[PDB]
This record gives C-alpha cells, sequence and structure tokens, in this order.
C-alpha cells in the first residue's frame, strides 16, 4: 500500500512501482491521492490518470469522491468522446465509440498547457451538441475516466493507471447465482459463465486492460449501505398540476420532462406471484439501467436504495438466456421538477391511464413536508407501481 516511484526508461518521468495487490476501496482512495502528490512532486506539466473499469464497479462514485477532496482536479468522462456514426449499435461498451482524434489531441494540449475543447455528448439525441473549454487545473491532475481508460491508445499517455473491479458490477453476478445455482455445480464455475453470459465484453475487451494497472482497486458491495441512505418516496393521487408545481416549489427546481420505460424481470423458478424479487430494466434518453427492486413501506412512505447502473440491452438477452422472465412493460411519461436535493414530479402511465404525484429525495424530512406544502396528506398511495397493477387485477 506504500505508494512508491520509479524513472520509467522511455522517458525522464518517475512512475508508480505496481501494487499487484488489490485494494480496498478507502485504501485505493487514498493510494491513489498519495501516488498524485508524489507524481506531482517529481515530474512536470500533466499529471493524468486513467480509471479505468466495468459499469457499476463504481468508479464514478470513486471520481466524485476524489473532487469532493480535492476541487482543483479535473474530472473528464471519456464517453464524452462517443461517435454514434462509428458503430450501428447503440452499446456504451463498444469501444469503437470512442473519437480517439479528439481524445488524443485533446491531451496533447494540456500536456502543452493549453487549453482544450472537450466535447459534450447528449446520449438522447446520440451527438455530440457542442464542446466545452477545460484548461489544466490549478492542481494539474486531470482525471480520463472510463471503461477504456487503461487502452492501448492512453497508456503511453498515463501518468497512473488505476482500474476498479467489483461493486454492483459484481454484485448482480452473484444475485443471479442466488437465483439459478444447482446442486453439485462448483459455484466458481458458475460465476465464470454467469459473467461470459450477463457480460459477454467483460472478458474479451475490458478485463486485459485492467490488469495494466498500478492500483487495482476492488469494490466489495455493501448490501446495508442502500438502507443506511435510501430513496425516501412519497406517491399521491392527488391531481397536482405542473403548473401549481411552478409557483408552490422555489425557483432552485429546474424544470424537465422525459419518457421512460421499465422492463420488470422475475427469477427463474416457481415464485407463487409472491416472494418476487423483480429486477427492472429502465429505458431512458439513450440509456439502460438496471435496478434492484429491494423495497420497504413505511406508511405513507415507500423506501428502496434505488441501486442502480448503467448496462447495454444485450444484459437483458442474457438474463433471459439465464431463465429470466418478463412480467410486464411499463410506459410512463413524466414533469419533474428537480431541486437536486428533492424531486417533484408527476408520472402518466399507459397501462393504468391515470396521473400520480411523486416527492421522493434522500432526506426524509424534505419529502414529507414538500408533500405537505402541495398539500398532499389523505392522498397517499404506499404502493410501488409494479404493486398497483397487481392489486387492480
Ligand atoms: N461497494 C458498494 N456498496 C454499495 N453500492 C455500491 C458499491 N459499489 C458500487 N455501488 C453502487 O453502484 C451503482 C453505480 O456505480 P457508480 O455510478 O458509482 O460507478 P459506475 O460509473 O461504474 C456505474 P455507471 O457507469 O452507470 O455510472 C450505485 O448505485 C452505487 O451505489
Ligand atoms: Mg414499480
Ligand atoms: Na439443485
Amino acid at each position: 500500500d506504500q505508494v512508491q516511484l520509479i524513472k520509467r526508461k522511455d522517458s525522464g518521468r518517475y512512475e508508480i512501482v505496481p501494487i499487484e495487490d488489490p485494494l480496498s476501496f478507502e485504501k485505493g482512495f487514498y493510494a491513489v491521492i498519495r501516488a498524485c502528490q508524489l507524481l506531482a512532486q517529481k515530474n512536470d506539466g500533466l499529471i493524468l490518470v486513467g480509471l479505468a473499469g466495468p459499469s457499476g464497479a463504481g468508479k464514478t462514485i470513486f471520481t466524485e469522491k476524489i473532487l469532493n477532496f480535492m476541487p482543483s482536479i479535473a474530472i473528464i468522462n471519456m464517453d464524452n468522446y462517443n461517435d454514434g456514426t462509428r458503430v450501428i449499435d447503440g452499446n456504451f461498451d463498444d469501444p469503437r465509440l470512442t473519437d480517439y482524434d479528439t481524445l488524443l489531441d485533446n491531451i496533447h494540449g494540456l500536456r502543452d498547457g493549453k487549453p482544450v475543447q472537450v466535447p459534450i455528448y447528449d446520449f438522447k439525441s446520440s451527438s455530440r451538441i457542442g464542446y466545452r473549454t477545460l484548461e489544466v487545473p490549478s492542481s494539474r491532475i486531470v482525471i480520463l475516466e472510463g471503461i477504456y481508460a487503461l487502452s492501448e491508445k492512453l497508456r503511453p499517455l498515463l501518468d497512473l493507471r488505476v482500474s476498479v473491479t467489483g461493486g454492483v458490477h459484481f454484485d448482480l453476478v452473484k444475485r443471479v447465482l442466488r437465483d439459478i445455482q444447482r446442486a453439485g455445480q462448483e459455484p466458481e464455475e458458475i460465476i465464470h459463465q454467469i459473467s461470459e453470459t450477463v457480460y459477454p465484453m467483460y472478458k474479451a475487451f475490458i478485463e486485459p486492460d485492467l490488469k495494466t494497472a498500478q492500483i487495482k482497486i476492488l469494490n466489495k458491495f455493501n448490501p446495508f449501505s442502500g438502507f443506511q441512505n435510501p430513496t425516501y418516496i412519497l406517491k399521491s393521487s392527488k391531481a397536482v398540476t405542473p403548473e401549481q408545481m411552478k409557483a408552490a416549489l422555489s425557483e432552485d427546481f429546474k424544470e424537465r420532462t422525459e419518457e421512460t420505460y421499465d422492463i420488470y424481470l422475475l427469477p427463474p423458478g416457481e415464485d407463487p406471484e409472491a416472494c418476487q424479487s423483480y429486477l427492472r430494466m429502465r429505458n431512458r434518453d439513450g440509456k439502460y439501467n438496471l435496478m434492484f427492486e429491494e423495497w420497504v413501506t413505511d406508511r405513507p412512505f415507500i423506501i428502496s436504495p434505488r441501486i442502480t447502473f448503467e448496462v447495454s440491452v444485450r444484459l437483458l438477452g442474457g438474463l433471459m438466456a439465464l431463465g429470466y422472465t418478463i412480467a410486464t412493460i411499463l410506459k410512463r411519461k413524466s414533469h419533474i421538477f428537480d431541486d437536486d436535493k428533492v424531486i417533484v414530479k408527476t408520472d402518466w402511465l399507459e397501462q393504468l391511464n391515470r396521473t400520480y404525484v411523486q416527492v421522493q429525495g434522500k432526506d426524509r424530512t424534505f419529502v414529507k413536508n414538500v408533500a405537505d406544502q402541495l398539500g398532499l396528506e389523505g392522498s397517499y398511495v404506499p404502493h410501488t407501481y409494479i404493486e398497483q397493477i397487481q392489486l387492480e387485477r
């Protein structure tokens, strides 16, 4: 865990000695920070670090913890370099999406001290909407975060190669194992076959790059962290119009609309319309998200950690190949007001032909009072949408 430097023979710049042992999330967080402090005291110019890993392993929450610890660093999200015209698919996992010409040019400019125009990618329209000016930050630390941040085209220009594995990406594999395990099967052999089925590109394209990491962070998933800081939801059948929300709520609430499509998946086996733990595939603005449906009902609230990570549609085919079945499809159209801390929205679901109001957030007192501000008392429905269609048979 001791970070030490060694002069890389190809240049005069020093480099971190590879830590062969995988590291904890909290310990890897401190190993990365101290490695940057040492690399910035022994090498001049830009300190570029590649942060690679699968979707869901925790590299996003890793970055936003480094940013809150050090606001003087800049984070570059590698998916902003995507070019939808390169592939005919919409799979974000596809390594053929990144425009390496713009990427490599951006890092050569930042190495020469120049500010560069880094692209901004809108997944809803699947196009590059514009650019943002990124100067070399004060810390001179730039984090390139992406699934292929340790690709062969980027390793010569990286000063530190960090990989993040595990998280909810691996927890889904253990969850599927809990659902489909048969007696006599060696668990490590089934785990391997689950990963090949549900993540058909991890072993081939993603993992080989992660082995070349100098700090290998293994993020062990915590099932109890979600319910420590969960999402509190109040659902109402009242007809609070979006015009009434705009006026009642503060001007800090930003207004937006969206259409989502939820696919509810049941595990294989005979759940007699009960003991049913759903997996939810959500489609929203060009992204597919897998969600775990772990719910507690404290009237009038409904509470859930809302554990979710981005997945390819291929994951749906893999789950169904492993016995998971589609219970129902829920198509909705939503009108959202977002305080960035509290969300007040109205959802219209086609299958119910009804309109519901939803106040959600991580601060339970903030959710209750905002719902009281809209006069929602006496109209609460403490049930999930999938539970409402079940009740209205
Ligand atoms: N050790 C852990 N304990 C609890 N939750 C964890 C976890 N590691 C990862 N997660 C969960 O993983 C989810 C998504 O991971 P995160 O966004 O942090 O990294 P990521 O970039 O790989 C996913 P995405 O690509 O969709 O952004 C979050 O809901 C987070 O709570
Ligand atoms: Mg539901
Ligand atoms: Na069995």
